[PDB]
């Protein structure tokens, strides 16, 4: 029952919004003054304790339409968040807390979004993970886990096709507790949506299986949009869109107009805002006492006494199942298991060849007895990637009669740039959630949105990327991967493993699963690839080392991958003509620039020739050696043998390449490549 | 109405597809078998000419489940194009005419498909060049244009996100003559469709404003097929969508199993297929002469007779309409107006500061009546890529009362991926189209799954990329573009022009529209640079040149973009405590790749360090340079010239660099990183 108090409320969320655009006179007004409404009756009815944004059964919230932030900014400062006037008073400038797309590092910001289509995408992953923790923990007595995921979208979200892959999953799964609310406001940047969007979305999302309720005055019915969303809470099996409809910049001289999406009001349109709205004219970043307290009895206060019963409960639980207490305890702290490492799988130069791919499904076999936070899947390759062990079940709805929700095996179906986002948002919403999911590594080119965005927070998510380069084969240039890893290396923050072998394949598995703030991609090999002598998890763990030495080499060759055994070959062909060759392992370009300096040094020194053989791009490859060998042009169908003889990857086409190497050299003096100037 | 030789060549196209698949021991059988009379029946009623395929008028065929291609190498055959049962004879293998996905370049392939989503997205585009060919060129008793865009499909084209951008632009836009046959097979790779896809595709297509007809036996229901297209070309203003059911491997004993999909058949199985359809089992590549005689009948001198009418008539149409007769002549050899070049903008260094992005505008104002063939859009930030002349019309539905198809603007909208698909369709339609699409450099990313095909195949597309790098300010990190251009420069075949000032824009605007191979991308500066001193089109044609020179120069800076000014400043501020820097500009990797060697080491000498300077990843840089300055971690919300101080791009920072640089190597002699040893 909403009082003046909440008509109060709601026009300190405009106005504040309005006067944090206006100072860094940068940002967008639009959708913050239109969505004050829906963020005040939804804010004032979630269960969430400000002074504790990490509680794990908190109501989470996502703000996909990212470039509203002033309205995030807004909300976290007057329900009592760690975040000040002051901060406020500095958005969007350089150093401030306040920057102009929310960031998953603030407080009360879950994931990071400006990006369109990614908040609502992720918010899926937060919906499915809460399914699984609350199946597998929640016990009778004991309801641990049962909260909902409130994504705030536009019509930006809408079109973009990452959100209509997530919401035809997240209709698949029946998840129930994911209610969207969608500003129906009939703009965009370029105008008005008739120009180019008219497509009737509450026939489309039903269609996907969502629930879909309608709020035609969202700009004043705060009893309309607040019996809405009690509504969609009784969808316990369907997904909700609540359509609300708004006019961008309620208020603003030029509402409704397209001019108030993205720069400041001016002066006087703000001036005539306040005093319509009863505020003073001359006044900025005013909040009324009553504001504050009204969030403080309505919100903080029981927020904080809702956590702590959940705290109490939580230690009953812990003395009445005292093994399923410990594992939730564990991963609420965020630490693996001790010594989880111990289950790694390691090889000998004895053991048989295998393909990466082969071995990396061992590794999932051998270690998801020991992580029950480890959640897998495959956007539709699951027999290619070799990604699902055998004791499995999978992630289903429990009518399905398939599977179920404490399933930890999820089917994406054909939607990479979903599963990049959908493992982002399973990944923030804590309890040590580890997301995997495989493709194809030339499609994960497709989720790049997404995987920037892995990067971009620090999300430790992991790409299982199979089929990395011509040992495809047959199926041709389409789905052989050329320019990938080279671009993801000129990526900040990501991991790019591309194993050679059992030993390395379990370091890649070890530094991706141990990271907190990197994730992963490990390229996999289709083919058979054998073991090598001297490869181990210790080793490759620095991400590069040197694999064969010599004393006195007149050249160091580099490989990643399928290439390590190329160039081992080449290197007993080079000796046989009396050619000393050190051979180097470089796993990851990451992890081995994490060294200290003299490490990476000993393993690519000075005065040697040094050259990389790796059967995809050379472009990444000229801080590591001095000449290289590799593909820059598109590949080819047919037998894999033949492609990589087509292409001169052949122990005597290195060695031939390395001999003249050694001989453009011979008299010169080389530095390395790690070394620079400043 | 159909009689026993359709159905002996219904049987013929099952087992020649299944011969072909199991001869390669690869590929796929499955969706080649269930397809089959859909694909006699659409064929039969196209308009083509196998003598010519390149006949402006044709009706299109595309295949997007890309992977079922063992059927249009049949069909392609059968019906007479240049392929015979010898290419058929080594599909799969290395340097056939027959690749395990189609490419392009064949005869009778429209669009290389196989990444999925891709086909129907290129359709759309086809289907948009189509309609606006024929509002342009059509005339009264001169209907030199009207053909169909006809698509096959699969359920995963329908997961793939950008299918549902490009299903909801093109229903917006009200495309009767595209008409798409999906193939309800129910299987996908991992098993049944019901474990992750069981939305009601039909009301989704329904909510976009397509028509949705449905045949129930797509196994045998000749009759049904064919009303079905009968129909659907009856609704001039909605696509159509047929929903026809299949059982996946129809005929084989293991028909209707995920198994089928993409494992060649069992020699036995395969055997009895051929006694089943009335073969031989003992034969292979059997090809029925009456079949053969049905086609030549059917299709080929019909199709020939078309194309001989269509060349009388617009023969006629020239002497009726000289101009319109010469243009599309014109466009129809591929030419572009002569010397439309001169139409471009020079500037001295006397003109006054521009962003690059508002010097993109006055290139096309000043060119878009020049080349009619120009047709362009953006992404829904139309008022921030300035990609818009004044007197444009947009490209609408008559309907709208916005444009009607003659219009050359397009809205996208916020369908970056879609776009890039549908520039491949619109290129890949012929008559010279010259299609561009704007948005965020940043965002190009959410399309690369569309840009490598574009360089692939060799569409020489354009996309304008303003706001290149953190000088995009205070929307920050998600929006600043760190690894992009690193990414596409190492994309075999496309340019990435990033120019510094008008006459950079020009030559990037000229080396990108006479390109007939090779797509381009422009990265655009938001901020104002100035006018140099030292460029002109000519040289910056060339992709890298000398802007500054010096008689012996103690080093020499590589810039690109916005910081070949700084560099400028930077070189007067070393001039004064005298060191010599030569300042080369770079606006494009690959065009300067391209230069005769001679050229480029004249550029980039040996003997003098090189220091490379630009705002974006180092890792590519390489190649030409070295030591480079540039950022290799993500940005920062903040006015943009106070980002760049951060980051230390200003001309005292870069001129103390060059300092170290020279410091580092004085008395090293230096080789140009140009200089590779095999
Ligand atoms: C993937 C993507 C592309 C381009 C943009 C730029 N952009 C920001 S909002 C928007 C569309 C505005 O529509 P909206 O969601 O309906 O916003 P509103 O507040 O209603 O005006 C675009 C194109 C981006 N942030 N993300
Ligand atoms: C972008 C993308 C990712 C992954 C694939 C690999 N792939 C090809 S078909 C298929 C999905 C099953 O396809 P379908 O269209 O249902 O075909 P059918 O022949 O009916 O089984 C998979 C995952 C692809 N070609 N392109
Ligand atoms: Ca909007
Ligand atoms: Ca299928």
């Amino acid at each position: 029952q909403f009082t003046d108090i909440d008509k109060l409320a709601v026009s300190t969320i405009r106005i504040l919004a309005v006067d944090t655009v206006s100072k860094a006179n940068s940002g967008h007004p639009g959708a913050p003054l239109g969505m004050a409404p829906a963020a005040h009756v939804l804010w004032s009815q979630m269960r969430m304790n400000p002074t504790n944004p990490d509680w794990i059964n908190r109501d989470r919230f996502v703000l996909s339409n990212g470039h509203a932030v002033a309205l995030l900014y807004s909300m976290l400062h007057l329900t009592g968040y760690d975040l000040s006037i002051e901060d406020l008073k500095q958005f969007r400038q350089l150093g401030s807390r306040t920057p102009g797309h929310p960031e998953f590092e603030l407080p009360g910001v879950e994931v990071t979004t400006g990006p369109l289509g990614q908040g609502i995408s992720n918010a899926v992953g937060m919906a499915m993970a809460q399914a699984n923790l609350a199946a597998t923990y929640n016990k009778p007595g004991f309801t641990l886990s049962d909260n909902y995921t409130y994504v705030f979208l536009g019509d930006g979200c809408l079109q973009e096709g990452i959100s209509s892959e997530a919401s035809s999953l997240a209709g698949h799964l029946k998840l129930g507790n994911l209610i969207a609310i969608y500003d129906d406001n009939k703009i965009t940047i370029d105008g008005a949506t008739s120009i180019s969007f008219d497509e009737d979305v509450a026939k489309r999302y039903e269609a996907y299986g969502w629930e879909v309720l309608y709020v035609e005055n969202g700009n004043e019915d705060l009893a309309g949009i607040a019996k809405a969303i009690a509504q969609a809470k009784l969808s316990k099996d369907k997904p909700t869109l609540i359509k609300m409809t708004t006019t961008i910049g309620y208020g603003s001289l030029h509402a409704g107009s397209h001019s108030v999406h993205g720069a400041p009001l001016k002066a006087d349109d703000v001036k005539q805002l306040k005093s319509k709205f009863g505020f003073n004219p001359d006044k900025s970043f005013v909040v009324p006492q009553e504001v504050y307290d009204h969030y403080q009895k309505t919100i903080l206060k029981p927020g904080v006494e809702a956590n702590n019963k959940w705290n109490k409960l939580f230690s009953e639980y812990q003395k009445k199942f005292p093994e399923l207490g410990a594992e939730l305890a564990r991963r609420l702290s965020g630490q693996l298991p001790a010594n989880w490492e111990s289950k790694l799988p390691t090889y000998t130069a004895k053991d048989s060849a295998v393909a990466t791919r082969k071995l990396s499904e061992t590794v999932l076999e051998d270690v998801y007895n020991q992580l029950p936070e480890l959640i897998g899947g495959s956007a539709d390759l699951t027999p290619s990637n070799l990604t699902r062990w055998k004791e499995a079940l999978d992630f289903q709805p429990p009518s399905s009669g398939s599977g179920n929700y404490s399933g930890r095996y999820i089917r994406y179906g054909i939607r990479e740039h979903a599963m990049g986002a959908i493992m982002n948002g399973i990944s923030a919403f804590g309890a040590n959630y580890k997301p995997y999911g495989g493709t194809f590594l030339n499609f994960v080119s497709y989720a790049a949105g997404a995987v920037r965005l892995s990067a971009l927070s620090g999300h430790p998510v992991i790409w299982v990327a199979t089929h990395d380069s011509i040992g495809v084969g047959e199926d041709g240039p389409t789905h052989q991967p050329i320019e990938t890893l080279a671009h993801f290396r000129s990526l900040p923050n990501i991991q790019v493993w591309r194993p050679a072998d059992g030993n390395e394949v379990s370091a890649a598995y070890k530094n991706s699963l141990e990271s907190k703030h990197t994730p992963s991609i490990i390229a996999l090999s289709r083919q058979n690839l054998p073991q090598l002598e001297g490869s181990s998890i210790e080793s490759a763990s620095k991400g590069g080392y040197v694999l064969q030495d010599v004393a006195n080499p007149d050249i160091i060759l580099v490989a990643t991958g399928s290439e390590v055994s190329l160039s081992v070959e080449a290197a007993k062909t080079l000796a046989a003509k009396n050619i000393k060759a050190r051979v180097v392992s470089l796993p990851d370009f990451f992890t081995f620039d994490k060294q200290p300096l003299e490490y990476r040094l000993s393993v690519l020194p000075d005065n040697v020739p040094i050259m990389s053989v790796e059967v995809l791009a050379t472009t990444c490859w000229g801080k590591y050696a001095h000449q290289s060998f590799g593909i820059d042009r598109f590949g080819a169908s047919g037998k894999a043998p033949e492609v990589f003889k087509f292409f001169g990857f052949t122990p005597e086409g290195v060695a031939e390449r390395a001999q003249k190497t050694i001989a453009f050299y011979k008299g010169d003096k080389l530095i390395s490549p790690l070394k620079k100037a400043f």
